[PDB]
C-alpha cells in the first residue's frame, strides 16, 4: 500500500483500540511505534497483514471484524485528511464518481493500485457497485460503504449479491438502495 492510506489506518486503529494495542502491534513487525509514513512511500502489504493480525490477537476480535470496523471509522479519518473529496457532495454522487477517482489516482501516483469500484443505476433508487481487486479486502470495502453513509448522513440499505475470486481477482458486488429516488429515466 501507498503510505497515505496506511497512515490513515494507523490513526484509525488508535482511535478504535488505543495507543497500547497499536504500539505493540507496530513493534511486533519491527516498526517504530511513532513511525512517520510519507504519502508517496510504499508499505509492504504483508507487514500490514501482520499488524492487523496482532491487533486481532490483542483485542480478541477476528481480522474480518477488525477490517469492517476500520472501514467504518476510516471514512472519518480520510475525510479529515482529504476533505476535498467530500466537500459539498452527496452520497450518490460520491459513490458513483469513486471508480474514476481511482483510475485518475493510478495515473497520477506511481505504484498506486486502488480497486475498481464500477457502479451503475439499477433502479430509480438503487445502484450496483462491484469491488474488483488483487487484494481481497471484502470487509474493509463493506465498512467504507457504511462509513460513507454515516459521514453523509444519508441512510441506505446494502445487499451483497456476489462474492468470489477468479483469475486472481477478488470480486464483491453489492446492491445499494437509497431512501429517495436519485435517478430518472432519460432518452438515450
Ligand atoms: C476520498 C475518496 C477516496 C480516495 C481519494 C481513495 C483512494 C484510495 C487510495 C489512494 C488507495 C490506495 C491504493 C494503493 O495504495 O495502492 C485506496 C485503496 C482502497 N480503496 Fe479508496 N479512496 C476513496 C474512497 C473509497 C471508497 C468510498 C471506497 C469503497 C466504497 C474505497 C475502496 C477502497 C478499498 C477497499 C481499498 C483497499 C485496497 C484494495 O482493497 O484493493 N475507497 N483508495
Amino acid at each position: 500500500m501507498k503510505g497515505t492510506i496506511v497512515g490513515t489506518w494507523i490513526k484509525t486503529l488508535r482511535d478504535l483500540y488505543g495507543n497500547d494495542v497499536v504500539d505493540e502491534s507496530l513493534k511486533s513487525v519491527g516498526w517504530e511505534p511513532d513511525r512517520v509514513i510519507t504519502p508517496l512511500e510504499d508499505i509492504d502489504d504483508d507487514e500490514v497483514r501482520r499488524i492487523f493480525a496482532k491487533v486481532s490477537e490483542k483485542t480478541g476480535k477476528n481480522v474480518n471484524e477488525i477490517w469492517r470496523e476500520v472501514g467504518r471509522q476510516n471514512i472519518k479519518t480520510f475525510s479529515e485528511w482529504f476533505p476535498s473529496y467530500f466537500a459539498g457532495r452527496r452520497l450518490v454522487n460520491f459513490l458513483m464518481m469513486m471508480d474514476e477517482v481511482g483510475l485518475q489516482l493510478t495515473k497520477m501516483i506511481k505504484g498506486a493500485t486502488p480497486p475498481r469500484l464500477i457502479a451503475k443505476p439499477v433502479a430509480k433508487d438503487a445502484i450496483e457497485m462491484e469491488y474488483v481487486s488483487k487484494r481481497k479486502m471484502y470487509d474493509y470495502f463493506l465498512g467504507l460503504i457504511e462509513g460513507s453513509s454515516k459521514f453523509f448522513k444519508e441512510e441506505i440499505s446494502v445487499e451483497e449479491v456476489e462474492r468470489g475470486e477468479k483469475d486472481g481477482f477478488s470480486r464483491l458486488k453489492v446492491r445499494i438502495k437509497f431512501k429517495n429516488p436519485v435517478f430518472e429515466y432519460k432518452k438515450n
